[PDB]
């Protein structure tokens, strides 16, 4: 079959045909494997960005902040998209990416609450200042590719330290894509705030064996780059490992 040799060259040129950097943590049970083209960015601190969403969404459904089918009423106010200007559930926001419901959401968790439950589940640094509505988009929180990776396999595998229904809630908001009897959740992410910028897409395979693989991507977002850049090497790179 194919080297591994192979397969490395391959991915590398993934990201090196974006003319960006970048690596792509793979977890196969208890083992994970690095790929890419700049490997040490595997336990670099970097924002999490959207994909902190996927935890936001926990503390809120857990502590009562919100239900899943609760619709969050837009206010009126010019969004920075079209597609945010419009009332939507938890779910719907985690598609859409609507930032501005997940800050409402922050505000009613509060920070108080916030920084108690980000630091029970031990997510990156655990840090998240004292701006309740912009600490995974500015810092001081922080995460490494890696933290992300294990991070989605506790999700998939019901690990964390929430009710399994709430992680089960959450999960059913994130698959984004089907694939030859292979489901893909995960949630993608660009910290547009912090410079160099970063772009993630995070999350897991269910293949139909019901075998779990999770991953996290990482890399630098330059201007004028397509946020599908971060879906299509990631599909490839996936692709090329015979995960999908
Ligand atoms: C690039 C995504 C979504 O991805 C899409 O390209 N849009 C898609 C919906 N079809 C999204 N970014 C994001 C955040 C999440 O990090 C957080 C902010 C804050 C301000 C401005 C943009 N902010 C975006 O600006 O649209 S990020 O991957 O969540």
């Amino acid at each position: 079959h194919i080297s591994s040799q192979q397969h490395e060259k391959a991915i590398k040129s993934y990201f090196d045909e974006a003319q960006t950097q970048g690596v792509i943590i793979i977890k196969e049970g208890k083992n994970l494997s690095t790929y890419g083209n700049a490997l040490a960015r595997a336990n670099k601190e970097y924002v999490p960005a959207s994909t902190f969403k996927m935890l936001n969404a926990l503390i809120g459904l857990e502590n009562h902040k919100a239900t899943t089918n609760e619709i969050f009423k837009w206010d009126g106010k010019k969004r920075t998209y079209p597609m945010w200007e419009k009332d939507m559930t938890l779910g719907e926001a985690m598609a859409l990416s609507a930032v501005p419901v997940y800050q409402e959401l922050a505000r009613r968790t509060g920070l108080e609450l916030m920084q108690k439950e980000v630091k029970r589940v031990n997510f990156g640094n655990t840090n998240i200042g004292t701006q309740v509505d912009n600490f995974w988009l500015v810092g001081p929180l922080k995460i490494t590719p890696v933290q992300e990776v294990n991070f989605a396999d506790d999700l998939a595998h019901n690990r964390l330290p929430f009710k399994l229904e709430t992680q089960e809630e959450v999960k059913k908001m994130l698959l984004i894509k089907e694939v030859n009897g292979s489901k893909i959740y995960a949630k993608s992410g660009w910290g547009m705030g912090v410079t160099p910028q970063v772009g993630w897409l995070t999350g897991w395979v269910e293949q139909a064996n019901g075998k779990k693989i999770p991953f996290s991507l990482n890399l630098e977002m330059k201007e004028g780059m397509s946020g599908s850049i971060r879906n299509e090497i990631t599909y490839k790179s996936l692709e090329n490992l015979g995960i999908i």
